[PDB]
């Protein structure tokens, strides 16, 4: 049956090529099978290139984006001018070489990078991997990435739009656990949006629901909130979601299960993965995805904070009992 060159079993021969695709990405641009910058900065381009694909610009005539298409490597002289795609450019350069040194499609080539990227950070699915997504694209159009400034409103119709549903959207969100910001404000550069940039955990979804009360840099900058404790950074969407009544009960139910975090969290990025394609052309070759390993830290509310000091927000549910660390508040150090 399909045995590839190295020895490995596989489904289909159009899968042999991502093995060698997962060494040079393993051993090069993840820098020995790390869980770093490298990985944070794919997570944003695999969104950021899905995303521009607009099913109402199609409806008025306009051409809408072809989705998960690697416009953003083909075009990155275009797309890379747009607002919300600044500190890119190294990472999109470097996934160019290995795409052109492999022959595989730029849009292939990002949805795999990122199933091998998350395989790296503890805690995390195996996502699924489709390959078969052409080559060709068009540049995408401006304006199609959500920003952080925008309203609850805002970011919901254009995440509907692309077709995501006020649930899918905040379980998206679960990338977040993974987190820095670079642009927002340089001044606290690196700084996590969670305790654990590291592990794929739920800390994200209950550190952005306790109460604001630090100021982590300087100044606040663009579209940035009180934190509740040092070094870490609040975003202005992230806030808002979890507390508006349309996303906060989702919000709420993703704090106290990593396993149901996750499950959640593959099923929308396989959605997100065929945006603009038929996943029925595309062959499936998940099983070249290794398996993360497993994070055996239950969720807990970090240093001494309570219960109390989470403003609840899902006015129909209980918040779920989670542990309390018997802490001092952390400080945190900047994402590697
Ligand atoms: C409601 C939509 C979202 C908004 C408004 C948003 C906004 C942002 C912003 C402004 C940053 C900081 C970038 C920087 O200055 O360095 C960021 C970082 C990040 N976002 Fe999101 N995001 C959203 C959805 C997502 C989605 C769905 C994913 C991917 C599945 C994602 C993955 C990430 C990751 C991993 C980082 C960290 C980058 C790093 O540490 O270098 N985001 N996001
Ligand atoms: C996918 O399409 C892009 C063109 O949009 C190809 O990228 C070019 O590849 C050539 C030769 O391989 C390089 O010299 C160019 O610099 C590349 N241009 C860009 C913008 O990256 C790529 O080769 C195509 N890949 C496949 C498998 O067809
Ligand atoms: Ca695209
Ligand atoms: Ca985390």
């Amino acid at each position: 049956s399909v045995t590839c060159p190295g020895g490995q079993s596989t489904s289909n021969s159009q899968c042999c090529v991502w093995f060698d695709v997962l060494d040079d990405l393993q051993t090069n641009f993840y820098q020995g099978s790390k869980c770093e910058s490298p990985v944070r900065k794919i997570l944003r381009i695999v969104f950021h290139d899905a995303i521009g694909f607009s099913p109402a610009l199609t409806a008025a005539g306009q051409f809408g984006g072809g989705g998960a298409d690697g416009s953003i490597i083909a075009h990155s002289n275009i797309e890379l001018a747009f607002p919300a795609n600044g500190g890119l450019t190294d990472t999109i350069e470097a996934l160019r070489a290995v795409g052109i040194n492999h022959g595989v499609s730029f849009g292939d080539l990002i949805q795999f990078a990122t199933a091998v990227g998350m395989s790296n950070c503890p805690g995390s699915p195996r996502l699924e991997f489709l390959t078969g997504r052409s080559n060709s694209s068009q540049p995408s159009p401006p304006s199609l990435i959500p920003g952080p400034g925008n309203t609850v409103t805002a970011i919901l119709d254009r995440m509907g739009d692309a077709g995501f549903s006020p649930d899918e959207v905040v379980d998206l969100l679960a990338a977040h656990s993974l987190a820095s910001q670079e642009g927002l404000n340089s001044a606290i550069f690196r700084s996590p949006l969670d305790s654990t940039p590291q592990v794929f955990d739920t800390q994200f979804y209950i550190e952005t629901l306790l109460k604001g009360t630090t100021q982590p840099g300087p100044s606040l900058g663009f579209a940035e909130e009180l934190s509740p404790f040092p070094g870490e950074f609040r975003m202005r969407s992230d806030a808002l979601l979890a507390r508006d009544s349309r996303t906060a009960c989702r919000w709420q139910s993703m704090t106290s299960s990593n396993e149901v975090m996750g499950q959640r969290y593959r099923a929308a990025m396989a959605k997100m993965s065929v945006l603009g394609f038929d996943r029925n052309a595309l062959t499936d070759c998940s099983d070249v995805i290794p398996s993360a390993v497993s994070n055996n830290a239950a969720p807990v509310i970090p240093g001494g904070l309570t219960v109390d000091d989470i403003e609840v927000s899902c006015p129909s549910e209980p918040f779920p009992e989670i542990a309390t660390a018997s802490g001092p508040l952390p400080s945190l150090a900047p994402a590697p």
